[PDB]
């Protein structure tokens, strides 16, 4: 259809393959202003002007994965690997709460050493603390997530990367997407407030698959969902390979805030990676969450999923400022309360 038609089908919620697939496949200037128009007013209308952050703290680069896209990868050797101790991770956190985080995100490559009880310590301190902690540690026994849930954990982020089977094999080959999915169903069970999402532009991924990614997050109604580029890293089998586009990520954010209009959503990293002034744009294009880093030197530039991470030459303290004054001058306000989902029932 023309652009007007797949704009009017978005806004009357005709959500068919058809409209996604045209909507991806389009590329006129004029469709993809008014399509983030319209996401950036959904945004508002039903999550309003606050944006959320949630302070990250990546505590271990340490994984036994071997994703093919991932500069932790376990056959890395061209890289530093480094784990926090638990009292340091606790006081970081404590820092991060000191500088007004609602949030605190514990993020790690798949590294054992902590599973599951160092983990549920860490968090149980940090919950004294009066804030949401949300883990995003990768695939673990289900035992492992209701441990967490149990000392307390209220979000989980596990990106579903890729929704094609075939594709999240070959680049996850310790796994695969039968698994990625019961991981995520698991920790819908036990009451997290779940987080999926993908990467935009990995090698041998279609517009189609693209199409069943939304599809897929619009299937399970998640609760938050990280969307961003793949970022060729330099000491992985993908290093050759091309980078994702930044507009059609960013149309993947939109058309994920149209179908989901009541979800969490962040401005990723990545997206500030890409293009200079990335995330301010995705923030309004349908984004409502930012993520400031809160890893301490040494280690922060040492997490190093892809390369050329804005953040890494900044101070210590330096990402939580840096947001609220960009939260400021795009004319939203800090979140109030922890963020969680405020679902808003309809038809
Ligand atoms: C109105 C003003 C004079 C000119 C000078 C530079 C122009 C921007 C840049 O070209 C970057 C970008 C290119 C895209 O194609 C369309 C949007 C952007 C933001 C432009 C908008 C507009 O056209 C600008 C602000
Ligand atoms: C600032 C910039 C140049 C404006 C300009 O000078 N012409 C006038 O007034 C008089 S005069 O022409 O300058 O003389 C305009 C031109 C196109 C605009 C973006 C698109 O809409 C898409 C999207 C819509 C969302 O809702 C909000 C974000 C987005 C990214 C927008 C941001 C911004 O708003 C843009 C970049
Ligand atoms: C940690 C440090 C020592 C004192 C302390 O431990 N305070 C703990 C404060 C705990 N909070 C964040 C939960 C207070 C809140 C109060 S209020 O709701 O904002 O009124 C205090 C002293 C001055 C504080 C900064 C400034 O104000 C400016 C700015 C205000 C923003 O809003 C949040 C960020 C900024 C950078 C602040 C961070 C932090 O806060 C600072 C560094
Ligand atoms: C200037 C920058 C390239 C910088 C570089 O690497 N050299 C390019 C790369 C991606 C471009 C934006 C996106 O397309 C989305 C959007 C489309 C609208 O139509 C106009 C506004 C937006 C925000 C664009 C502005 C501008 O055109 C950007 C920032
Ligand atoms: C201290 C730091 C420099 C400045 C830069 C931007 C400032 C914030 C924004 O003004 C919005 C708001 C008022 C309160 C808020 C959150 C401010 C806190 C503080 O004043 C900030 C962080
Ligand atoms: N090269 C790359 N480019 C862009 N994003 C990447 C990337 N490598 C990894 N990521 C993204 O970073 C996210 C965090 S990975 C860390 C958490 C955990 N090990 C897990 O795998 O879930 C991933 O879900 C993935 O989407
Ligand atoms: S994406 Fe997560 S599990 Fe895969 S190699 Fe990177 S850190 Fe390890
Ligand atoms: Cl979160
Ligand atoms: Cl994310
Ligand atoms: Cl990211
Ligand atoms: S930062």
């Amino acid at each position: 259809m023309t652009g007007r038609e797949i704009l009017e089908k978005l806004e009357r919620r005709e959500f068919t393959r058809e409209v996604l697939k045209e909507a991806l496949s389009i590329n006129d200037r004029g469709f993809n202003e008014a399509l983030f128009k319209l996401a950036d007013e959904i945004r508002r209308k039903y999550v309003g002007d606050e944006v959320h952050i949630r302070a990250i703290i990546e505590f271990s680069n340490v994984c036994r994965k071997n994703c093919l896209y991932c500069g932790l990868r376990r056959d890395n050797k061209n890289l530093k690997r480094y784990r926090m101790t638990p009292e340091e991770i606790v006081e970081r956190a404590r820092l991060a709460v000191q500088f007004g985080a609602k949030t605190i995100v514990l993020q790690s490559g798949e590294d054992p050493y902590x599973m599951p009880d160092v983990i549920s310590d860490i968090v149980k301190e940090i919950k004294k603390m009066g804030v949401a902690v949300t883990l995003s540690l990768g695939e673990w026994p289900r035992e492992y997530y209701e441990k967490w849930k149990e000392a307390g954990a209220d979000r989980y982020l596990l990106r579903h990367e890729t929704a094609n089977p075939v594709l999240h094999r070959k680049l996850r080959p310790d796994t695969s997407f039968e698994n990625r999915l019961n991981c995520l169903l698991t920790l819908k069970e036990l009451g997290y407030e779940t987080g999926a999402g993908s990467m935009v532009g990995l090698p041998g991924q279609t517009i189609d698959d693209l199409v069943d990614d939304l599809l897929f997050l619009k299937e399970h109604d998640f609760d938050m969902v990280g969307i961003g580029p793949f970022i060729p890293h330099p000491d992985t089998p993908l290093a050759n390979e091309k980078k994702g586009d930044f507009t059609l990520t960013l149309k993947m954010v939109a058309l994920t805030r149209i179908l989901l209009p009541d979800s969490n959503i962040p401005a990723t990293t990545a997206m500030g990676t890409i293009v200079p002034g990335g995330r301010e744009i995705t923030l309004r294009c349908g984004a409502n969450v930012i993520m400031p880093n809160w890893t301490p030197s040494p280690y922060r530039q040492l997490y190093q999923l892809y390369p050329g991470k804005i953040c890494v030459f900044e101070k210590d303290t330096a990402c939580i400022p840096c947001v609220m004054k960009m939260i400021e001058l795009l004319g939203r306000k800090p979140g109030r309360d922890w963020g969680g989902r405020k679902r808003v029932f309809e038809t």
